[PDB]
C-alpha cells in the first residue's frame, strides 16, 4: 500500500529511503519517537513511514554536535569548503531523483522541484569560494605599535527549522553558509516532508563519513513543534535560524531573545506587486499569473497583492482571467503540468475560509474560488476584486493561491499601500519611469527586503541576501554578507610594543 | 545651594545651563514632566534642575521626530555628514567645559571627562567620511538584461537609551553614525546625568538651527524607566538601542522582539585580564590598575577579574598593591586628580555589601576594602585574593572597584574561565608567546566582543565595532560595519530588457 | 606695474604671497632657478614673480621629504589623518581668496575657483574617515595554524605633477590620499600657476609647522619639464601622480616603467555628449552649455563632441545656439560672469587654428569662431555642425572652446563612435529609456572611466574613483579604493604553530 | 624513439596527445609554424612534437578570439563561472596524468606536478563564487535625485605568457579569474613546455564545446619570442600578462606601455629566509631545505638568500649540510625522490658559472657545487657560505639550487639587506619575537609583495593576490581582489530627476 513498495516509485530507493526511516542523524541513525507516515498531496497517498525523535534523541543529539564541533572548528574554512564542495557534488548526482521526492511529498511541479535542488547545489558552489573569503579587515590603530583586527568566528551550533514549502533549498542556504563558518548544524524540518529531510540528511551524511569526520556535523532530528520549542529555549544552540509563520516565528525570537541566543527569523510575506501606467502588459501579465499560481501560490514570496492603476485595471484583470484559464492542471511530476496540489488539507481549509471571508468584506471572485474536485489537496488559482486595499483579509497571509487585485492612481499612495502591511518580503513595481524606479529603491520607496523592478516577486537569485523587514523577522540568508549571521565578531587590539598609549590621547598617571 | 548659582561653578552656563533647566527638544524646548535636581557625587550637593518628559511631551515628540525624519531622509548623506562634521567641531570647541561637566555631575576624573567627549569628536570625523561610503555592492545577476544591487536606507527612527557611566561617548557613537545613515534620533539618558543630556543636546540643536534644519532630527525625552519602557514598546520607534543593565536590557529586548522591532543592546560586563608566566610585568600592572580603578570601577569594560599564573600571583598582587596605595584622590574635575568617588551613596553601600560577601565567601582583603572618610562617594579601590574562580560575588557585576585576583596553571583552564561568565564584552592576556596569541584570538579562544593582547580590557578605539557577546546583548556600535544596524538592506534585481518569461504553453 | 603692487589686489597678501615668491619648500623656502612671472589671462598683467627649483633645489627637497618619511611612516594613519583633518580646515578659512587667486592667474570664473577649493575641502573630509579604514582582510588560511593577512603600507614619496586647468583639486586629491596613506608629496605644478602652488603649499606648511612635523612632509619644487623629467627618471619617486596631456604623459609612463616605479597617469580627454530621440531637451541643452562652455572649456572632461539623434538634431542646435548668444562674458572675478578668457596667448591661437581647420575638413561654424576684441586671451565660444564624426580635427584633443556636433540613429553605432576615439576620460547619455541605460553601463557599452547618464562629461564628486581608460592612462584618483594605487599591498602568512614541517624521509 | 610511440608512456594519449601535435587553438586545431620537439630533462630524450604558430595563425587567432568575446562578454558572470568550475572538474578528473606530464616534459617531481595541477582545480573552485561577486559598491551622491554606481567590465583580450616552470598553475589563475571577470584569453606558453599547454587547452576545450561555446575564449598560440613579442605591442590585447625573467618583462612592460595596453608583471626574485636567534631551529632547518631545494631551486619563490644570526649561523649551516646530504635524487616520477633535474642544459651552465663565480668572489661551496655524472640536467644543490651580503653573484637572479649564506647581528641591518635588491617577491623571518614579527610586516619591515613568518618564501595560497615588488613588476595574480586588473573600472553617476545640481554646490 506504502507508495515507496511500488514498482513506479522503486525509484524513491535510489535516496536509500525504504519502508521505514530513521528520522534521527547525529552520526548514527535513529529515532525513539512517534512513527510518522508521510502522505503523497496529489493523491493522499502514504509514501513511506519516519521514526522521530524522542527528547531523549534531541538530547543526545545536541551533545553530539556540540562534540563534533570541537573537531569542526579546527578544521581550516577552505577544507571545510572543500567539505561543502563535494556536498553539491552529490546533491548534483541525485538531482533528479531528489527533486522527484520534492514533487512526491511536497508538492511542487518537477521543474521546480529541480529547481530547489539546484538552489543547494549553487549555494554549495558559493560557499566553497566564500570559505576562501570570510574574515574582517585589518584596521588601522591610533596607536603607535598596536594592530587592530576584526576576526569572525563560528557561533557553535546553528539550528535550522524549516518550513514544507522549500524543504531543501532553505536547509541548503543555511547549512552551506553555516558549515564554511565553522558551525556544526541541527536540523529540524516540517513532518509533512520528513523524507525530504532524511533523504537530504542521507546524502550529506555519506559525505562527512566519507571523510572521516563526525556526521553530528550535520544532525538531523525529525519531529514537531516540541522539538521545535526545545531548539528555540536551548541554550546549546548558539543561532537559530526559523523559517516559518509570523505567528510561531514569534515565539521562537522571544524564547531565543529570553535566553540571549541568536534567531534568523524568515517569517511571512504579503507581497505586492505593482503595475503602472506606462508598464509593459506583456511583461505584468505573466509575471504576476507566474508569481501568483507558481507552487500554488505557497511560497514565501508569492505575489499575493496586485496593484493597477486605473487606466489598465480592467484590462490586466481580463487578460490575467484569459492567462488563468489555460493553467494545466495535474500531477506535480507529469510533463506539461503547470499547476499542482496544496501540500495539506488543512490549507484548502485555510484557502476556503479566505475566499469566503473575502467575500464577507465585500470582495468579488472573478476567477477560481472552488475546491477543485478530484483526489489530492487541489483548489483553483484565485482572482478577488474590489476590496479596499486595508480589507483585513488583504492584510492577512494565506498560504493559498488568493491573488487581492486593488486600484491606484498616483504612485505616492501605492508606495504606502505597499508599505502598509505587517510583513515586508517582497515588493515589485512594472514601470519604466527611470525616476520612479529610484524612487522606488530609495528610502521613500518599497519597505521590503527584496524590491524587484519589471520582475515578479518571486525574482531572487543565490548572489544577494535573502529576507525581509518588519514582521518577516529581519534575517538574511544565502548571499553577500549573510554570512556574517553565522559567525561572531571580535575587535581585537595588539600592543606589539613597549609601551601603553590609551586611546582617544588620555594621560593617566 | 545650588552649584550653578555659586560662583566657583560659573562655567556651567557657558553650556547654557540654567537653575531650572528643560529636559525635552523636539525642535522647541520644553518639559512637562516631574522635575528633578542631580546631584555632584563628589561632594553630595545638587547642581541643578531638570524638567522631565511627560506623557504628552513624548508623544508630541516622537510624532515630531518622525515628520522630520521626512524631510532628514531626503537629504543626500554627504550633506547629512557636513551636518555631523559641524557637531564634532561644536564639540570641539567645548570639550574642556563639558568634560568638566561630565566630571562634576558623573564623577569621573578630567582626563576621563574630556576623554570622553573626544570619543564623539572622534566618531564624528569617522562618520563625515564614511557619510560618502555606506551602501551596498552592484553584484552581477544570473540572469542576462537583469540589474543586481543591495540597497540600503535609513530604518528611521534611532531611539537611545544610555546609562550614567558613559552619558556622552555612547550616545555619540549612536548619534553620529545614525545621522549619517539617514535616520532621526530620540535620546533617553539616565536621569543623574540629566544636565549632561541637555548640555550635550543644546550644542547638537544649535547646530542643526544654525542650518536650518529641524530639531527633532536629535530629539531629548529625560525621563526614567516609563519613558525608555514607552521607547520599548513604541512601534514608531524603528531601532532601539539601549545601554544598561542585563536585566533591564533582557526585558527591553524582549519588548522589541514582541513588536518586531529592532534592538542594538549593549549590557552588562564581567571582563578578565589574564596573565600569563610570560608576560612583561611591567605592562601588566599598570594595565590592570588602570583597567581595574578608572572611572572608579564603573565602566562596563572596567577589568573586574584578574587571573594570574600561579608562578608569578604573589608578585603582580604585591606590585598592583605597591600602586593601589599611590593613586590620588581628590575631586574629579580637579586636574592630576586619578580618582574620583562613585556614581551614588547606593552604590557606596552596594561596594560595602559585596565586599563583605567577598569575605564570607572565603576572599581576603589586601588591599582597601572601606570607604574613604571624606565628602562624597569615596571608596577604596580593592584587591580581593583566594577566591575561587566560580564563588558567586565574582559573577554578579557590581559597579564597583573592586578586582577579584585568581590563580591558574595552565592556558586551557584560563581561557574557559574568560569564557564561564554569563556576560561576553571585553578580555585580555598577557603574554609574548605568538601561538597562545593566535589561540586566543581563534575558535577556542575568547568568546568576548573585544578581544585584547597586552592591554587593558577597556580604552577601545573608535575605528573598530563595539560590543559584546552573550549577555553584553550582541550589539555593536561605532565603527567597521556596525552603522548597517542602523539600516535596512534590500536586495533588488532590475529587468531592464525587453524580454518575456516564456510562455509556458499560455498564449498570452 | 605688477598687480599684486595695486591696491586692489591687495587681497593677494592675505595668501602669503609678495612680488617675488619663493618656489621651493622643504621645511624651508628657498629657490634657484630661473624666477618666472605670472600673467593674468583677464588682461596679460603681470601678477608676481615665483623663484623656480635648481637642481640642486631638487635634489635638497628630495632627500628632506625622504628623511621626513622616516617620522610620517611612523604615524598612525589616523593620527596622520587629524592633519589632513587640519589641512582641510586651513582651506576652509582661506576658501574666498584662494579661490580668487584661482580666478585672477588661471582665468576661471570665481564660483569655480572657490569650487575648485572646495573639492580639495571635500576630498580631506572624506581622507579623515579613510585614516580609520585603509586596509586589507584577513583572510582564512587553509592551514592549520596560520594566519593570512592583506597589509597596506605606503609607497614612500609621490610625486605628484600637475597642470594648469585644476591647479588646485588634482594636487589635493592625490594630497589628502597620499598624505593619509603613509607618504610625502612632492609638488611641481603647471608653471603658469606658480603663484597657486606656492599659495596652496603655505597653507599646508602652516599645518605641518603648527604640528611640529618636517615640513617635507608636503615638498614644492616649482619647475618646468626639466624638473618633471627628474620626477619621472627618479628612483626615489616611488609613484609618480601625472595629470596632463596625453602626448607627454605617455614619455612620463615610459620613464617610470623603465626604472620599474609605478606612475598614475590623468592624461587627454575627448569626451562626448549623446543625446537620443527620448532625451529631455530641457535637461540636454543646458547640460551641453556647462560641460563645453564651462572653465572657457579648458577642462579634460570638456564635452567636446555632442552627438544628436537625427530627428532633434536641429533643435538641439537651434536651442543651444541661442543658449550661446546668451553667456555674459567678462572678468572672471565679476558678479554674474559665467564665461572668462582662456588661459594662454598660445592657447588662442590653437583655438583660431582648430576652427580654420575645422572649416577646412568641411565642418560649419554655426556660432562664435572669432577672437573677442577685448584685452586678455578670450575667444568665442564655437559650435561646429557637418564634421564626419571621424573627422581628424575631432579626434584631436583642443583645449579650446570647440563643440563639434554630429547626427547619428542607431545607439550601436553611436556608442561605438563614442568609443572610437584614442581618450577614454568622461562620457555621458541623455535618454529616458531604462534598457539602453543599463547597455550604457555594460560591457557593450562606454569605454570610459567616467560613464554618466543624463548629466554632463564634467563635474564629478569626490566618493568615487576619477579616471580614465585608453589613451588616458588608467590612473584613478579620489575615491572608492583609489587610494590602494598610494600603497604597496604584501600578502602575509604567519606559522603561529609549532609544527614542524614533514621530514619527507629526512632525519634532522 | 619518440616516448609518446613507447608503450610505458601510453599513458601519454589519455590527454589527447600524438607524436605530432597542433600548437594553435581557435575553436580549430592547427599551426602553420615550425615544428618543435620537446625533450624530457630526466634524460633527454624525445617526448612529442607540436606545430608552433606562424603569425598568420596568431593574426587569425586575435580576430577569432576578439568576436568570441562578443559572445562570451554577453554571458552573465555566474554563467561564466558555471563554465570554470566545469573546468575545475575536467581538470581535477585528470590530475595524475596532466601532473605526469608535468614532470616529463618540465622536469619537477611527480607530487610538485599533481600539486601545480591542484592550483589550478584550485583557483577554478574559488573563481566560481567570485564570479557572484565582482562588481563595485553603489555609493551615496552628494545630489539630490543621482544615483552613484562602481561599474567593472572586462578589458576584452586578455593574453598570458608564461614561462617554464609552473607552466600550468600560472595559466590557471590568470585564465579562471580573467574567465569569469568575462575575458577571452590568448595563452602562449614557454616553447620547452609546448606538450603542457596542448594538454591543458586540450581539457578546456572540451568543456567549451559542450556547452557550445566558441573554442577561441581560451585560445592557444605555442611560440617563441616573437610571438611573445607580438602580443606585447597588439593594440588588440588589452591586456597582457606576463610571467618570466625581469629583462624582457621590462621589455614587455615598455611595449605594452608605449600602446597605452595593460600589464601584468610577474618577473624574478631573490628571496631571502632570515633566522634570528630566537628561531625554533627545528622549523628553520627544514623550511629552508625545501624552500631552497624544492623544484630543483626554480621557482620564483625559491630561497636563495639565507640570513642567519652570528650565534646560530654555524649550527644552522651544519645542520642543514647534514640535511642536505639526505636529499633524494633521481627521476621526477620515480617514488619518494624529492629532487629531479634542472629543465635545460643551459640552466646547467648558468648554474656551473655562478658557482664558480661565488667561488672567486670569496665565497665557500660548503656543499655541492658540481654536476651530477648521469643523464639529465642534474646538479648538486649548493650552500656557499663566506659571502658578503652584497656580494654580485648574490644579488644576481640565478634560476638554479644555489643558496648563499651570510651572517647577521641586528635587525635593522638585516631588513635593510632583504630589501637592498632589486627583485622584491617573497621574503621570511623566523623569529618568535611579537614585536620583530609586526615591524617586519609594517613600514620599515619587508618591502616584498609576499611576507611570511616561520614559514618558507614559497608556498603561499590561492586565496591572497600574489606577487611582487620592484623589479618583479608589482602585477597581482590569484586571489584577494586581484581580480581587478582584468577589468576596467567605471564610474557612473545617474540623474533620474527633472533637476541638474552641480557638484560642490557650482552655481552656473
Ligand atoms: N571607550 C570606552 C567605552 C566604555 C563603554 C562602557 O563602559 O559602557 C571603553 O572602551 O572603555
Amino acid at each position: 500500500t506504502l507508495l515507496i513498495n511500488q514498482p513506479q516509485y522503486a525509484w524513491l530507493k535510489e535516496l536509500g529511503l525504504r519502508e521505514e526511516n530513521e528520522g534521527v542523524y547525529n552520526g548514527s541513525w535513529g529515532g525513539r519517537g512517534e512513527v510518522i507516515t508521510t502522505y503523497c498531496p496529489a493523491n493522499n497517498e502514504p509514501i513511506a513511514r519516519v521514526r522521530q525523535a524522542s527528547v531523549a534523541d534531541y538530547e543526545e543529539t545536541v551533545k553530539k554536535a556540540r562534540e563534533a564541533w570541537k573537531i569542526w572548528a579546527d578544521i581550516p574554512a577552505p577544507k571545510r569548503g572543500e567539505i561543502v564542495r563535494q556536498i553539491g557534488d552529490a546533491l548534483r548526482e541525485k538531482i533528479q531523483v531528489l527533486g522527484s521526492l520534492v514533487s512526491l511529498e511536497m508538492g511542487k511541479i518537477l521543474v521546480e522541484g529541480v529547481g530547489e535542488v539546484q538552489e543547494y547545489v549553487d549555494i554549495c558552489d558559493y560557499a566553497v569560494g566564500l570559505s576562501r573569503m570570510i574574515g574582517g579587515p585589518i584596521l588601522p590603530s591610533e596607536r603607535s605599535g598596536h594592530a587592530l583586527i576584526e576576526q569572525w568566528n563560528p557561533v557553535g551550533l546553528v539550528g535550522i527549522i524549516t518550513a514544507f514549502n522549500f524543504s531543501v533549498a532553505v536547509y541548503g542556504w543555511n547549512n552551506a553558509i553555516a558549515m564554511i563558518c565553522g558551525n556544526v548544524c541541527l536540523w529540524k524540518g516540517a513532518p509533512t516532508t520528513s523524507l525530504i529531510s532524511v533523504a537530504v540528511t542521507k546524502i550529506i551524511a555519506k559525505v562527512l563519513e566519507d571523510n572521516k569526520l563526525p556526521g553530528a556535523i550535520c544532525s538531523l532530528t525529525c519531529g514537531g513543534a516540541d522539538i521545535g520549542t526545545a531548539m528555540a529555549k536551548d541554550e546549546r544552540v548558539n543561532l537559530l535560524s526559523f523559517t516559518g509563520s509570523t505567528q510561531v516565528g514569534k515565539q521562537v525570537g522571544l524564547m531565543v531573545q529570553e535566553r540571549f541566543g541568536r534567531s534568523l527569523l524568515e517569517l511571512g510575506g504579503n507581497n505586492a506587486i505593482i503595475a503602472f501606467e506606462d508598464a509593459d502588459l506583456s511583461l505584468v501579465v505573466p509575471s504576476a499569473l507566474f508569481a501568483a499560481v507558481g507552487t500554488a501560490g505557497q511560497r514565501c514570496t508569492t505575489a499575493r497583492r496586485l496593484f493597477i492603476h486605473e487606466s489598465i485595471h480592467d484590462e490586466v484583470v481580463n487578460r490575467l482571467k484569459k492567462a488563468y484559464a489555460q493553467i494545466r492542471v495535474g500531477n506535480p511530476w507529469d510533463p506539461n503540468v503547470l499547476y499542482g496540489p496544496l501540500h495539506t488539507k488543512q490549507a484548502v481549509s485555510m484557502f476556503l475560509g479566505a475566499v469566503e471571508e473575502a467575500k464577507k468584506e465585500g470582495g468579488t471572485v472573478v476567477y477560481g474560488g472552488k475546491v477543485m474536485d478530484r483526489p489530492g489537496n487541489y483548489v483553483e488559482p484565485t482572482i478577488v476584486t474590489g476590496l479596499g486595499h486595508d480589507a483585513s483579509i488583504a492584510h492577512t497571509e494565506t498560504f493559498a493561491p488568493i491573488l487581492y487585485v486593488f486600484k491606484f492612481k498616483n504612485e505616492e499612495e501605492v508606495f504606502a499601500w505597499n508599505n502598509e502591511v505587517k510583513q515586508g518580503l517582497s515588493s515589485s513595481i512594472f514601470t519604466k519611469d527611470l525616476g520612479r524606479i529610484f524612487r522606488w529603491l530609495g528610502p521613500k520607496g518599497s519597505d521590503c527586503g527584496i524590491v524587484n523592478v519589471n520582475i515578479p516577486t518571486s525574482g531572487a537569485e543565490i548572489g544577494g541576501a535573502f529576507g525581509g523587514e518588519k514582521h518577516t523577522g529581519g534575517g538574511r540568508e544565502s548571499g553577500s554578507d549573510a554570512w556574517k549571521q553565522y559567525m561572531r565578531r571580535s575587535t581585537c587590539t595588539i600592543n606589539y610594543s613597549k609601551d601603553l598609549p590609551l586611546a582617544q590621547g588620555i594621560k593617566f598617571q
